[PDB]
């Protein structure tokens, strides 16, 4: 997965992400409400959420979501960390539990900004425990968003939980955030024109072309950095997804250890300002788009919105 | 720009490219009829179009064509070729005369099928001669495409006008065809699968990411290789855009010496079999299409069909 | 700088090292004796040194060592680290407290082996203080080797001396030792032989070029890592120069912020069990050599072994 | 095989080439005399050599040399070139008839310039014939140099003997020459210094680092353009080793289809002017030389200048 951050020129901010991964994940937007109940897998104990939000979700026993837009602005993606993920083995005490599949929606229901997370992160822990859909513990790091423009990326480490403010506004995978930001160091050289001729493009080379997390991560940091500003909101989704198209991973690209397709199966792109989550996936290139704000967000239970699943193809005749 | 061809698991063909360019160029897609009648800039000599076909033009005196597929299941693209096009200065005779934004229109509406073109392309002779809306000579080669599922790519060159087999399918702007395809030996080892772990992808270290036309012609060859068969036209049509979303440039990414940002502006897929033809541009990620069979193809004149120019979103609530 | 460990089939052990640098340094191998009274830049505080050792030095108030070898096969070098390297401001107490360039007479002068390293270095304390000759205070990290093969990195941080078992055996500059060893993992598929025709060298593919840090330390690694096995020490030697080889600086390749040429202005191996110094530089290939034990190592005073500064060429005719 | 020419301050050249193979070639500097009497393999018709020339060979029925430098300034360097290599089959008539391992012997016995070059070629058959150590027929390419300070190179292709003027001045193998001077187009961003931390060389990021023929090419291209003057012959002569050193290959780093050992086995720079012919290889780096002009070149037969085989030491004490 590829996540980014964008401002546009009116002053509103995106956080968009594509999902890529080998196992149909099957998630579709859904609107969890205000005041909704529900028990963590870490130790049976009750929560109840405070604030409402949408994102792409999977009903496996509780919604577990991919990521997220709250009704105050805090916005939320969760993308796969393996190798270094940490989680707590040991139940503390004085803490909330919950699971790593849970903590979008921990985060989201229960925090309005990114210092609200700064804070309430204090008192929660993360504990090892399996996704059994899938037989194991997700290994996963978090990239969030929120109205002032700020941007986190929070990563469950073994010494603990860390916190950065997230500059470049962008995240992938492993290896960890300082390693990627430093990484960025050797790249300063490319840049959109020519020094002083097949054709354009020639101050772009070395910009790396692989699917790899710290390739992807350069490639994404390059194209925010030098992106034309966009206007509006509109704008603003249509650019993170031409950034996005550049990550694109199409069937047969690449290939896993157990000779599964890994593909990219969605990218959606989330507005702080507005509570618009907007989204395409790898069969059907309109976007689509959820309004937060049209809900009842006090909603007695949680409300699916299904995607167009086929190319949706406008005829001219 | 980027061109490509695939062949899908039933057997129909699509030829798709990127239109990446500083200038707009404001085409539409255009329909146009048999038995037309129009005069070339080479020496004002009359020609009457034989074939019926559609694609993105331009009405600049008469309607030139970036591409096009037609009647009979030929379909071209023109591409930019600077530097190493080549065209006649002094006009040849017991030749028919064209200038280079003509090819497009010639080829499609005079020829059937590649041997057809191979065959006729003996007797032309195209001239140097300016575009006025740009003040100068179009340096341009072609890629075309057939129901019998051959491709080729003619080059004007110093020598004359030079054809190749084109097996990879594939081809993007200068240098010269061979030179792309022996600089396709490099590259051999970019693979799908890892060897024998920061995530996926290890094996596709070495993909050029850069816009060049080099790099660009490489990444394209490596994934149109490694795609996954693609069912059926419509499931074509998508993949030939995913593959071409990883040459989407976004504005800003790459500027020319005159300070100019040069995007993708339009991407387009042609169905040989079908005459169907696909598209959507840098604003608006839904695929449009224009069927030629569903029109009157001796019309007595063009036909515009004028695209949806925002972003079409399908909302969810 | 690049530096690297090797071990031979009859099981010794050498450090190599290039010295890459703008300024002229002028270092001479010189012997530092047993028993040899010098005094701290820290503090003007006493220091008799225990073990006699040889490397390329300078005479600046006392004589400054980049590396040297001891008498009881500890070797050290000393590599720029800038923007990283961080020492104490303030002088501590019941500690030994020396500047940046006195860590290689000190170690060396003092230390029998990695783990007597590991021991004294608890209370040593490096303290902020500018080489004169340069008005700058040098950023350094070191590498160290000894005669059981294993080999230690260590590098001065904001939070202290970090010491690192390196099991990769290399270094150069700058960012951090774990950074590197992480970015060794995006380089996995380079390797000797191909897949499955220009020439050989095609598994080679993706190897970094260019002469930043990161650049030699992966392909310092992949050299080393594929090296055949050398017989003995002079061929270890030559392996050693065989390699570093390939991360020699000529004058004019690469220039530095203030417009000076940054070139390779010497390189050397040091053998650990036979106290023997080896060297060439930029204008004399031949490999000069220095035997610590053919000396007297109780002698009085330091004694510089000049070398044959033109290059010397062995005349068949 | 990597070559290139130099021009030192006081108007000297030199061309300079590693040889890279896995079987053991061999080769000795050997002196052949002018008047000499030797049969070609191709019809065993006699040739009297008129410039006596030194450079490494072999004595295999004939004295079949890879490079050398005859007594009128004249230079050439024989690389492998397979895959593209192309000999006449058949025997022509009015011709010269050699094999394609006896070309330097004859440009070198024959020719006096490069002018010389050009107008003896234009009579020239060379025919495929094996060469029976290795039972296959060498595929093999040349450059030549001279005073003049032009370059050549010359391939033998399909359709006969291509003669280029080498501007860059350097050659590796394949595939053929004008690929190369084109594929330097991708490369004109590398560069001394940085745009505007780890350290130096961030210019230089993008230069190939692998053995393969192209990227082994734009290294050496990258290198010699941006080499500091040398003053004179000797300086000249460290300059192409201090080049050439990056693209020297230890064992085990290149291996080939055979599971061979593919490793730099000697490195030569002869100097046009003075008939000097300078050496190293992978067991001794102090250089070696042998003086044209110190022979009697009216000698009645060839003279073998062995070559001290281990690592030349100078030792200090």
């Amino acid at each position: 997965c590829t996540s980014l951050t964008l401002e546009t020129a009116d002053r509103k901010h995106v956080l968009a992400r594509t999902m890529d991964f080998a196992f149909q994940l099957g998630t579709e937007v859904i609107l969890y409400p205000r005041r909704y109940s529900w028990n963590s897998e870490a130790d049976g104990r009750a929560h109840q959420t405070q604030y409402a939000f949408i994102g792409m979700g999977r009903k496996l026993g509780n919604i577990l979501f991919a990521d997220g837009i709250n009704e105050s602005g805090l916005s939320c993606a969760a993308l796969y960390f393996p190798g270094y993920a940490e989680y707590e083995k040991t139940i503390r005490e004085d803490t909330v539990h919950i699971v790593p599949h849970e903590f979008v929606t921990w985060v989201l229901s229960v925090c309005q900004s990114l210092e609200d997370v700064k804070e309430k992160i204090r008192s929660l822990t993360i504990v090892e425990k399996k996704l059994d859909l899938l037989d194991t513990v997700l290994p996963l790091h978090w990239i969030l968003s929120d109205r002032t423009g700020r941007n986190l990326t929070i990563e469950p480490r073994a010494d603990g939980l860390k916190v950065y403010d997230n500059q470049p506004g962008v995240m992938t995978n492993s290896p960890d955030f300082i390693w990627h930001v430093t990484n960025l160091q050797q790249y300063t050289g490319i840049r959109p024109k020519q020094l002083e001729a097949f054709g354009q493009g020639l101050g772009t080379v070395g910009l790396p072309g692989d699917y790899t997390p710290p390739s992807r991560f350069v490639r994404a940091v390059y194209l925010k950095e030098h992106l034309e500003p966009a206007a509006d909101e509109t704008k603003g989704v249509t650019a993170a997804f031409q950034i996005l198209a550049n990550m694109t991973i199409p069937k047969g690209a690449v290939i896993t250890e157990e000779d599964e397709i890994h593909y990219t199966q969605y990218t959606s792109v989330m507005c702080n300002e507005t509570g618009n989550y907007y989204f395409h996936h790898y069969d059907n290139r309109q976007i689509q788009k959820v309004n937060l704000f049209h809900e009842d967000l006090d909603c007695l239970e949680p409300k699916v919105f299904s995607a167009k699943a086929e190319e949706s193809i406008h005829e001219l005749n």
